[PDB]
């Protein structure tokens, strides 16, 4: 299990597609880079994936088991992804659905994010529950029907991909408890 506190942002450097599988090469920050090796199981946008190789600061993962139930299929070279190495709140790295951002509102110190949750998940989500969105675990301010409202501190953008999100952005969600 993981904290759901993002350690740093990686940048997708390469994507190779070969038969309902994709290999993503992701440029890592040095500290996170020094904490991983081939075989490391870590969180990428909140999803458990296994490091299959490393070349320089580029860390590669094969997306195959996760390919139909995560946002990886739709990501592009240059996209930022959240990273967390394994040490509530606590995230397992089993993504429960792909949700879509409904609205992002930027204010002076906050990022107000509204996310349309898959219908199959909404019956077990109340306001004030913790939820993982791309591996950031934070509480829900409100839910009305299938839309959840999370109010993030804007400073979270220096260590995460939250500042890159807009309406229509898909996200990995992990429901807790
Ligand atoms: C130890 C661990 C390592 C995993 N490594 C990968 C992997 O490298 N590639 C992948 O596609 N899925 C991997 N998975 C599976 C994804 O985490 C999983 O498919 C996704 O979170 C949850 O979606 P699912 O239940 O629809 O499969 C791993 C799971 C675990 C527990």
């Amino acid at each position: 299990m993981f904290k759901g506190i993002v350690q740093g942002a990686g940048i997708i450097k390469k994507i190779s597609k070969n038969d309902d599988t994709q290999r993503h090469g992701i440029t890592f920050p040095k500290d996170i880079l020094e904490s991983v090796e081939k075989g490391t199981v870590m969180l990428v946008n909140g999803c458990s994936l296994t490091v299959v190789r490393i070349s320089g600061d580029v860390v590669y993962f094969d997306i195959d088991q996760a390919i139909n139930t995560t946002t990886f299929r739709e990501l592009e070279v240059g996209n930022k992804v959240n990273l967390e190495v394994r040490p509530k709140g606590a995230l397992t790295g089993n993504i429960k659905g792909v949700a879509t951002v409904d609205n992002i509102t930027e204010e002076e110190d906050r990022l107000k994010v509204y996310i349309k949750i898959p219908k199959d998940l909404i019956e077990n989500i109340l306001s004030e529950d913790h939820i993982g969105i791309n591996g950031v675990s934070h509480s829900i301010e409100e839910i009305s029907d299938d839309i959840i409202f999370i109010n993030y501190p804007k400073n979270l953008s220096i260590t995460t991909n939250l500042g890159t999100l807009e309406k229509g952005s898909d996200v990995n969600v992990e429901t807790l408890n």
